[PDB]
Formats: C-alpha cells, structure tokens, sequence
RNA sequence: GAGCUGUAAGUAAGCUUUGAUCCAGAGAUUUCCGAAUGGGGAAACCCAGCAUGAGUUAUGUCAUGUUAUCGAUAUGUGAAUACAUAGCAUAUCAGAAGGCACACCCGGAGAACUGAAACAUCUUAGUACCCGGAGGAAGAGAAAGAAAAUUCGAUUCCCUUAGUAGCGGCGAGCGAAACGGGAAGAGCCCAAACCAACGUUGGGGUUGUAGGACACUCUAGUUACAAAGGACGACAUUAGACGAAUCAUCUGGAAAGAUGAAUCAAAGAAGGUAAUAAUCCUGUAGUCGAAAAUGUUGUCUCUCUUGAGUGGAUCCUGAGUACGACGGAGCACGUGAAAUUCCGUCGGAAUCUGGGAGGACCAUCUCCUAAGGCUAAAUACUCUCUAGUGACCGAUAGUGAACCAGUACCGUGAGGGAAAGGUGAAAAGCACCCCGGAAGGGGAGUGAAAUAGAACCUGAAACCGUGUGCUUACAAGUAGUCAGAGCCCGUUAAUGGGUGAUGGCGUGCCUUUUGUAGAAUGAACCGGCGAGUUACGAUUUGAUGCAAGGUU
RNA sequence: GAGGGUAGCGGAGAAAUUCCAAUCGAACCUGGAGAUAGCUGGUUCUCUCCGAAAUAGCUUUAGGGCUAGCCUCAAGUGAUGA
RNA sequence: GACAAUGGUAGGAGAGCGUUCUAAGGGCGUUGAAGCAUGAUCGUAAGGACAUGUGGAGCGCUUAGAAGUGAGAAUGCCGGUGUGAGUAGCGAAAGACGGGUGAGAAUCCCGUCCACCGAUUGACUAAGGUUUCCAGAGGAAGGCUCGUCCGCUCUGGGUUAGUCGGGUCCUAAGCUGAGGCCGACAGGCGUAGGCGAUGGAUAACAGGUUGAUAUUCCUGUACCACCUAUAAUCGUAUCG
RNA sequence: GACUCGGUGAAAUCAUAGUACCUGUGAAGAUGCAGGUUACCCGCGACAGGACGGAAAGACCCCGUGGAGCUUUACUGUAGCC
C-alpha cells in the first residue's frame, strides 16, 4: 500500500495534518514509521524516538495539488504503476 | 515486487531490484530402530560370509553392493532300490507378509447382570467382547417366484398395510408378508448333445407364449457385467490479478459518535483500524488468469463383429444330487396339523408321456423349470479436506487438553490423570536522587489513568488489622421482640438516624414421626456448581378451520 | 546369593480358609454399564381458594401393590340432602 | 352501599414476580454502559426506581416466542479462609574455650583440650541410583532452629586398558526352533540347529603423580596372539 | 518429657452461643423449660464426673420374594465312564 520513502499525510491520531517521509516499514504488523510523527520518550538518559502508526492512518497526497487520495493500478506498461484516484497522474 | 535471517526482545556477522525471503506444481538428498528380512538381541545395539575397490613394506582398518522364511516357475534333478513318485542344490519374479477410521460390510464363534415383581422353558439376544475377510461401499440380484385379477414379470431402499395375521409356562413378551403409492432401473456368460485336431478349451449352443443338436428360406458393439491391450479435443482441481464512492465543526489522550453539507451501489457479507465506518485498511458484487501436474469427459481412432432359422421320427440339459428317517439350527412362527430353507449321520429318485410349488396330505387346475457362475444405479458410514451455517458453550462452561495435555504426577505392569487465559491505543516496562547487604519502599519521570508496575482489566463474601461516637466489672442470658429515660447526630424530608439504664414475653433450623428444646438424623464458615427433561404412541380438556364429510 | 518355572472355571500349601505386590471363602485393570435396589438421603420464587387418611376386601401378602371409602377441579340432572 | 366468607400438613385449582436468548417497534452511552459499594425510597408478596463513589464499553424499554430459568441442607463436588493455638512436636548420642570471616555467628572456617566406635560408626567391592563427584561465585525457596554453610541455586570442569570385568570362546536349568504332528479361528507341542552364567577356558607387576581418574596416564622391568624380510636339517619333513 | 524464657510451629473436632446448682416437668435420665437457692471482671498450673464426650451408615437381634461360600438319599442339568 505505502512504499518506503513516499510522502503521506496523517489522517487520524494526535498529529492529524502532518506531512512526512516514511523511513521504515513493518509489513508483518501493517505499521509504518513516518518522520516527525508519534515521538516517544524512553528511559535508559531520556532518548526521544518515533513510534510506528497504523498503515490505515496515512494517505498519499496528489502530486499536482497535494490532496490526500487513493492509489489505483492501471497496468499499461509491462510493469504495473500506481495511479492517483483524483487525477490519472502517476503517484 | 522491498524487504529478509520460525516461535523471540537482544547480541552479533551477512544476503537482497544481477529481484532475497515468501506462495504453488514437479525432481534430488533422506542417518538409526521398527513387518525388519545376513546371524544374534534387553527396539533404536553387538558380531559375520561373499564380490569389487582404494590405503599398508604386510597384518590390523575402511567404503560401496549382495546373503531371512515361505509360495508359483527353469535347470541339473542316480536312496532305502536295477522304472522311480523322497530329500538335495542354483536361477527368475510390482508374488505374499505388516499398519488403520471409538465408523460402516460379510463370515466363524458366542455371555451375563436384568425382565417375568421368586424361578428352570422364555426374555436381555444373536446384543457386548474375541477372531478372520475384505471393498469405497458391502451384501443381494435375472423366477423350479408372487397370486386366484379380463393377472404381474430381476435385486435393494422409502411410505403404507399394522401393532393387523399369527407366535407364546398362549404368561412376561415377540411380531410378518403380499397387493397399492415412490427413488432407481440393462442384463449376460458356461456344462451337456454335436462338428474338427494329438487330460492346453478349437468350433457349436444356453431354455417354458419349450429350447438346442440335427435336417431347412437366405445381404453393429467399447474395456463398470456382457473379450480386451492403446492413439485423438474441451471443462474443472492445486499459487493469483483487477475491483465504485467523504469532507468540515464540537466533546476527547484518540472519532468511526454528535452537529451540517456531499457521495457511490449487480458492492449496505464480514474482519481490523487509539471509541459505534457502505465511501480509511483487508475484503464483498462482478469480471479475468495456469509453466507444470492430477481427475472428469467428448470425438474420430483402435480392436472385436452373420442375423429371421416354417418340418421335426431319433438325440441333449447340471447325481451319491432331489428326497426320506434320526439329531440340531434357521424362517414373526417355542415340533406343534408346520409347509418353504440349511448342517452332521445313514438309506437312496425320475428323465419332457419328466420334474418342483400354490402352509400336512390326495385329486383336478394354474404358475414355474433346482442341484454352475458373473453384473452398474437408487442405500449405509466419516479419520481427514475446501467453502460455509447456529433463538449452541463463553474459562468449575465447551473436547480430558483455549496453556507446547495424554504432559506434571501415581502404579512392577496392563492402566488411571490433573491444575495453569486478560498490563496499555502504543513498552512508551519507572534515566536520575535518597534509606537498605539485598528484598522492599519514598520522590522524580512515562501515560488519558501506575489504587493500570508483569503475584499487573473489573475486585464480591468468609477471615485478619488500625482509629473512633454510645455502652459495660452484684451478674443466671436460643441473644430477639414490645415498652422506655439519658447521651451523640441531621436524611431519598418524615408520624427522622445511631447507641441502650431498666421492665413484660420468649427452650434454633431441616429431615423423620402417634409424638422431638430434644441426649434421634444432617450442616465448621463463605463463594461457585448441583435433581420430572426429550423423542415416538394413547387418552382427556381449551382454542381454531371445515362439515356428511375431514385430512394426506 | 544369582539365573529360571507353575496364573484366577487357575496355581501353591509338613494343611492355618494359608499365600499369590501393604484388605483373598475366591487377585488386579478395562469393557457389558447409567447392571438391579418393593430400601435410606436429597429435590431451588411468591400470593389466593378448597382440604384429607392412618379403614374394608384380596394378595409368595404384612414398612409393597390393586379396587372400594374419604379430597379437589369441570360439565350436568333439580328438593331427590340435613 | 348492603349482608356473608378468608387456621391448616399430604394433595387439587387459579393468578403472578425474576433470570438468559430470539423476532419486530421505539430509545439511552466516553457530557461515562454493565458490574460492584452505600443510603432515612416505592408496591399486597415474589420485586421495581432514584442519588452518590468506584468502574471504563456496552445495555434497557414495549408486545410476542423459545428454555441447561430461581439453592441452606443430599456424612454432596471444587476453591478459599477460620477454630483448637502461639497449644503438641522438632526423629536414640558430649561438649568447652580462644582466633578468623561478615550487614547479622550456640550452629560456617582454623587451633588446642575433652568425649564415642574400634568382628568396628574403619578399609575395599556386587545389585540398585544416575552427575548426587571437583573449583570459584551465591542465600529467594528446600534443610523440622540458625546459617556467611550444604547431597540446594548459578558458571566452568572431571571418567584414558592387547593383559582388570564382559563381547569376536564353551556349556546347566530354562527359553525359542527350518521341515514335522495336533487343533472352530487364533494358535498349542516338538526334531536337527541356535540363544542363555550364578560355573569351565584364558597374556602385568612394583613405585610415582592431579582440586576431581589410575593394574588405564607416567618411570622402571615383563608376557601373549598375529604379520614382514634375512641365516642353521643339503625332506619319500610339515599341516591334519 | 512436663513446667519458665528465645526460634519454628501442626491435628482430630465445630448449627450460632453472654454455657451454675437443687426438686420438679418433658419423647418417661435438662447449661437452655417452671419455682427456688447461689454467683464481682479476666488469666495460669492440675484432676477427670457429665456434655447420653470424640475416632468406624452397630459385627449381636429382626427384616429384603438382597448376595456369596459349603453340604446332601432337595429339583433340573452336565464333564466323564460303561
């Protein structure tokens, strides 16, 4: 659904409306780490680190107008491509 | 199509768009024990022969293959004993052996407690157990039949006939069938007479509205029975792919909730997501896809293939069988007037002008043709698969087992057998300071909440403690009830709440008994669990529809 | 002392109903099996109306059962009750 | 608005309360559901509301339907916790003192006296057990008290054979046996042949050494079986 | 051993208990009922009369149309033998 290094928007949670770059992925549990989201404080001094959120809480913005949208698959070329729902432009 | 190195957090060293892991169909490798099979043996071990190979100056050692016992088939196959029909040796073999599914099927063998209010005939019962065959089913099956109609026409299963006929120390109890309505539905091959070959099957032929041999007119079938061995196109099964439609505001640690305005539907089945989502995620409706491997089939291929036979004198069918007597068993039917069907022992028929049956037996009539074999479909059952369903369970429940359970543990052994689920949305699992040898604890910090800190959701009663308002050391108490001063409080607001100087009355509860304070029985206390239910028949009452008719 | 043999409708016994894995007048385990019990014990919420018997006959019967007699609920026939 | 009825066991009849689930309709809940705790509330009974604290996600109402639908007794089953009660007991026996260790010593370590066994409580070895053996480090639980200690916990170690005891040697009892005999089925007997010590045969001794092994390792001297090459009898042997 | 101190620390039993005596009464032998008499609250060491004291659904006795073992000229069968 969301690949590593793509740009997404937080749709739900405590940081709703925060653009970031995915920098990690956990497909086994469906969780993804997005930079600047879910910062947590650990005890071991206090080392602040970023927690992983649910993959169903982030959306990909349109390339042209930066609008959160769903991903489609036209599959014209021999390799399938990700197509933005709002506009056919590839995401 | 970007991540990966099982459960599992870490600590490491590494692989991967040259496309890793992961999923599916085919191949390779596969130690030792175990039918275990080279010989032994206390299974998972020990000890050998033969052949061919490396190693070693040689011996010791090592590696890869072969050697169990019984069957059916070659070869030699000279003992008592001069045919020889003992043994005895080698060769060949998708020949056997053992193991499951508390389940279904056929056969062998075969109890008891119990009921009859005792008990032996009888019943429970041809049931349990044991053994031995199998097969995806088995078994049965092409009339020596059912009957009495102006007849039907292989077997099996369901409804009905019916709790009827009948059986029975005629007690207790047991218990049919044929007609009629349905599911399914095809039937064939041998022996014999005879015709050709030197106890191989070569032809010929298969039966009752009588057949064949023998004399006589004369141009389709398929390996699921009916004889059996292959070549040839299309659908499904075992990984997948695409797949419509939402944005704000308020309360929150968090929106899917509330408040407004928009949307998709051949998709409003469901499961997740920091709370209750048709439009956030995985899916659903619908529509596509198969290297290679299985199964079901369709086509031509392949094999195999002569049918009506008018006469009718002579010939043919299945024997120690059919049947009888004696002793048993089986048919709903206990020897009874017991027909029909079987086993052991003896005696023993007929031959188409024959033989058998129609509930003893005879006559007449009617219907069939035994003593050889094979045969699919309608039926029974469920280890274990792939989809699903529930006015079923929700941790003392549900399988003994929601946890690594037939495991802790118990027994020499065969066997018996438990207890144990829940932090949070996210480990964000309390850095640091202080008391202490530690354990533990008080602060700080994380979080929405730490009376959520892993002996971790909620946290009832028994039971054990601390503080306090009233009360008690002259008193005889199933401990309560009615009457009633003083002292301390102030509620769901009303003829209020707590404590109790003193007076009247009063010998627990259950079970069982003519009768219990009873010294008759039962309970240490608290919690959970724990006993007239269901399926087929009969009868009566209420309700309801129709009515000389009602209902399948 | 070591290694062996005899098993329950059975073994062993210089004999006691003595022993066969800590209870043997007939061992242990699983199954038929929820054997049978005319005998004991137990059997869970609340109100309203009515309300007994402990007798007769028969009984392989006497602490069991059956019919009759006394209770209750309905539908009926009418002074037939005291 | 009138008169008349209402004690009750075994039993008969009638009307109701509450619990779980289901179908329709209509409603509450993070502005806090169920459950739990408390109170001076309502109805003829079984029972029904309301407020507050705790709790943190489900649950009432109306009519009808369907039941694993109501607990104080069964010497009832399972779990938890009392009473007796700070009561009985703490499993044959001689100990004392001075040092050491340590948070903590009648109980651990070292030393000196004393006491007990000595056909033995001493020294070796079969069966059986199966790491209980050694060293350093530990004190939650186990040890009938204590514990710094341990047959307890953690980490790392320890068993050396041609000759000792068993296999490539033999056999008793007994147990299994190709063919074979006998039996409803299984399977019961049994010959040749095999298996089977508690017995027969059979080549090593004395010292030394480790925290833990010794006829095994080491030092010094032996013996048995089997291989290889080279020399003695100048064979009509030799092996069976 | 018991008894007094330090350490450790069970069991049978148990309807709730603020648990006196005498004469009488009662299902006929009362801590609990009637009438009298006596008794300030709470411990420790001892004795054993009674709570029909506590361990075992009384083995004696009688009942069940209940079991099991044994005996015989009880009934009906049977191995075996002639």
């Amino acid at each position: 659904h969301i690949k590593k290094g793509d740009n997404v928007k937080v749709i739900a949670g405590k940081d709703k409306g925060k653009e970031g770059k995915v920098i990690a992925t956990l497909p086994k549990k469906d969780r993804v780490v997005v930079e600047g989201v879910n910062i947590m404080k650990k005890h071991q001094g206090i080392l602040e680190t970023e927690a992983a959120i649910h993959v169903s809480n982030v959306q990909l913005l349109d390339p042209k107008t930066n609008e959160p949208t769903r991903v489609g698959y036209k599959f014209v070329d021999g390799k399938k491509v990700r197509i933005a729902k709002k506009s056919g432009e590839e995401i």
